[PDB]
């Protein structure tokens, strides 16, 4: 177990959003390989050139006690924003409803996910 | 035990300049806790090609924030790093904007874990 006063940040684990085939879909995603049981948390960031076409995505994750939501948008007022804290199952994955309302869609460019671990305790 | 605080958020100040290196100090955080500042964005876009780039002078620190706002959008990057013992950390600005009127200023998130005396 690792100290406080030895406390880091991993941040450097990053993925992508498989993109809607439709304009207006619900759907989920898993992420794997977490440690687990593991306390996350999950935030957008961008480097995407914009699709100018409107692309909205909000990502949720159901379980009480997961907490927040993430909001994409890409075309004028930009959104990169929120976040959610969650904690890994026993075999190490975690899913996430995606609910994606896009103007246009034709091979839409995927948004982009970062996730921090505090590295301290067994976590 | 383990939880994240990821609700403070604030503003970096804006050049006055469009070619500037500047500083900004954060204040207000727990004294010598450890942290994780991320770039977040709920901006419309200046379309002048707004471009800040972030490092940390802490001892310590390891990372960069880059933004830009004009068709190729970034919002990446994170720093790592420890507050002082009165609770700021100094950051070094880098910008270069083709046009500066006014300027909305980009946007950061802090993450602490909440764990301990942390």
């Amino acid at each position: 177990p690792v100290e406080v006063s030895q406390l880091t940040y991993n941040a450097d684990t990053i993925g992508n959003w498989v993109p809607p085939t439709e304009l207006k879909q619900t759907y989920t995603q898993d992420i794997t390989g977490l440690k687990p049981n593991s306390k996350f948390i999950i935030v957008p960031y961008m480097d995407r050139v914009s699709s100018e076409v409107l692309q909205k995505c909000t990502i949720t994750c159901n379980e009480v006690d997961a907490v927040g939501s993430i909001s994409y948008f890409d075309t004028s007022a930009i959104k990169c924003d929120g976040y959610i804290s969650f904690q890994a199952n026993s075999i190490g994955e975690a899913t996430f409803t995606l609910v994606t309302d896009y103007q246009g869609a034709v091979d839409p460019k995927p948004y982009q996910y970062r996730i921090i671990r505090a590295i301290v305790g067994n976590n």
